[PDB]
DNA sequence: GAATCATAAC
């Protein structure tokens, strides 16, 4: 360990970044937020990628669907903003990880093209279609083509328009939060 | 000049 991919192992553990827990997960805040509420969901029992998921951990995804939700509640009631639950196709993280995001995507972590499509296309694997994939073939099914996905024009997720780069993206969204 | 990309990180 200490090793960067490690990092998230590390932070489960650290009593501080546990900003909710119970007997089979624990979550925390991510690190580089790309909006502004952006939790990561972390089992604790050890997987380490999607490629290895049977029907075993089926209720376990659901609870971390669940979790998910409630952590919502919980820190962004009081905000109007829409979430989005999923996971990435290819993680560079060891340690499975459930995305919590909130759909403004205003932040300054977000930088890079790489980001922005990481979740905003196909990339992003939505949780409840992960579940009802292990329920109907108790596996998860990736389509190929998921690191020239990576690559794709910048996109509006709220109007759909074309832009040109991050900064012009990141001007764009500003007047989508009135 | 500004943004992106490619690559290393001892
Ligand atoms: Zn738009």
């Amino acid at each position: 360990m200490g090793h960067w991919s490690q990092g998230l192992k590390i932070s489960m553990q650290d009593p501080k970044m546990q900003v909710y827990k119970d007997e089979q997960v624990v979550v925390i805040k991510d690190k580089y937020p790309k909006a502004r509420y952006h939790w990561l969901v972390l089992p604790w029992t050890s997987i380490s990628s999607l490629k290895a998921v049977a029907r075993e951990h089926l209720e376990l995804l659901k609870h971390m669907h669940t979790v998910g939700e409630k952590v919502i509640v919980d820190f962004a009631g009081s905000s109007k903003l829409r979430f989005r639950l999923g996971y990435h196709a290819i993680p560079s993280m060891s340690h499975v990880h459930l995305h919590v995001i909130s759909q403004d995507f205003d932040s300054p972590c977000l930088k890079n093209k790489k980001h922005w499509n990481s979740f905003n296309t196909e990339y992003f694997l939505e949780s409840q279609a992960v579940i009802e994939m292990v329920q109907e073939a108790g596996r998860v099914t990736v389509r190929d083509g998921m690191p020239e996905l990576l690559k794709l024009p910048l996109r509006c997720h709220e109007c759909q328009q074309l832009l040109p780069s991050i900064p012009q993206l990141k001007e764009h969204l500003r007047k989508h939060w009135t």
